[PDB]
DNA sequence: TTGGTCTGCTA
DNA sequence: AGCAGACCAA
């Protein structure tokens, strides 16, 4: 589990990040939505609107913490969201290229 | 907010 | 495994 350098490889990015295997890529695929134009995460329980997993969840905790239920898993946008194609493809625009992000290597 | 860093378990 | 909740710093 040793640190290693992740680059954004996305047109005019210099972003970069000390990532280890155990951290997963909550942080990594937030970064890559920044490069999804009109990409908004929408609260199911108010006019609330960001960008980003990490902010949504930090919006519910906060606003909502009457509802117990919780916000979606990271392995559920792609596949769920109408534009999930358009997210996997700026995943690996983004980051395809960094070899240790492959599981099990 | 976001980054840098951390880690128990539906281990 | 790595998700996703956690801390503090900026
Ligand atoms: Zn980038
Ligand atoms: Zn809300």
């Amino acid at each position: 589990n040793k640190v290693h350098i992740i680059k954004c490889h996305f047109d005019k990015c210099n972003k970069s990040y000390n990532w280890r295997k155990k951290y997963g890529k909550l942080r990594l695929v937030d970064h890559a939505f920044t490069h999804v134009p009109h990409l908004k995460m929408k609260c199911n329980f108010c006019d609330y609107m960001c960008k980003g997993i990490r902010n949504i969840r930090l919006h519910h905790k906060k606003s909502h913490p009457d509802e117990q239920l919780t916000g979606f898993g990271i392995k559920s946008v792609v596949r769920t969201s109408k534009k999930g194609k358009d997210l996997a493809k700026v995943w690996d625009e983004c980051f395809k290229k960094n070899r240790v992000l492959q599981h099990g290597s």
